């Protein structure tokens, strides 16, 4: 049986929970299909990486490109001006989510378009992720860990930069075989040098799409109906949405900012909410308990 008052990571003041009987329900189904049922499905920036740091925001994938010494100032002065213009439309209350998605398209086409003019090479991504102020969240290692150890199978589902994402955790020596990285992926010329990013573009709120477009890796894994969901927005949701089978789905969603507005509708829509937390510890105790 499961009991949240007896676990000590659940009693951390960050942890809100609406319904702790159903949780509690999910995550006794979780524990009850033990490895080979379960799967996790997680984005990646402000989920896996840190919201800020000694009171400074830490960097998206796309601001480890924009802050760079690959990136100029008068650059990042446009890339500041689209964010808060665009960025106002995101978190517009009175907009519809569907209204805001040619909104989204437009930030991350001409964002996107600004890097590319600024040309980036391939070959020196290790070195701006190495200086980048990139962090990942506290336990990352025993989340990675214990995950590759009992071969779970892990879908990071990112509206970032996925040659960043990519390069971010294999320096934190986490990018392991159960590790399947779905983003916007960057187009490299005979030169090496980004010209432009690859497939459909995921962003903030279009992620059901790539879910869905993403039937290989789902039906391979039909056993798999136990799931973990980690987001930070709303559109992390529906990131779950191409699997096959659930028998057990538990959202987590940690809430970095925007907290007296989007409380009660986190706590509505996700399981469990993690208001201004750096860690991993709650998820890693339900693992500890399942795997
Ligand atoms: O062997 S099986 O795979 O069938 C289930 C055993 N598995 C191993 C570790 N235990 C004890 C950790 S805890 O309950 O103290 O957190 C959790 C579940
Ligand atoms: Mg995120």
């Amino acid at each position: 049986a499961v009991h949240l008052k007896m676990m000590p990571e659940f009693q951390k003041s960050s942890v809100r929970i609406k319904n702790p009987t159903r949780v509690e329900e999910i995550i006794c189904g979780l524990i009850k299909g033990g490895a080979a049922k379960l799967q996790i499905i997680t984005d990646f920036d402000m989920t896996l990486s840190r919201f800020s740091y000694n009171g400074k925001r830490c960097p998206t994938c796309h601001n480890i490109i924009d802050n760079c010494k690959l990136v100029t100032d008068e650059c990042r002065r446009k890339l500041l001006q689209l964010k808060e213009q665009y960025y106002a439309i995101e978190v517009d209350p009175v907009l519809t989510v569907e209204e805001k998605f040619p909104y989204m398209v437009e930030w991350y086409t001409k964002s996107h378009g600004l890097l590319i003019e600024q040309g980036i090479p391939k070959a020196k991504l290790k070195e701006i992720v190495a200086d980048s102020d990139v962090m990942l969240k506290e336990g990352y290692e025993n989340f990675f860990g214990k995950l590759q150890q009992h071969g779970i199978p892990v879908f990071i589902f990112s509206a970032g930069i996925g040659d960043v994402l990519e390069e971010v955790i294999r320096q934190a020596g986490v990018y392991h075989s159960n590790v399947k990285v779905v983003s916007n992926f960057m187009d490299f010329d005979e030169n090496g040098v980004l010209k432009g990013f690859k497939g459909e573009l995921i962003h903030v709120f279009n992620k059901h799409d790539g879910a869905l477009k993403n039937t290989d890796y789902f039906s391979q894994l039909k056993d798999n109906s136990n799931i973990i969901l980690l987001g930070d927005s709303q559109g992390d949701l529906r990131m779950a949405d191409g699997v096959a089978n659930v028998e057990h789905i538990l959202k987590i969603g940690y809430l970095n900012d925007r907290v007296d507005e989007l409380l009660e509708k986190y706590m509505d829509s996700y399981d469990i909410v993690l208001v201004k937390e750096e860690s991993l510890e709650v998820v890693n105790s339900i693992l500890q308990k399942t795997l």
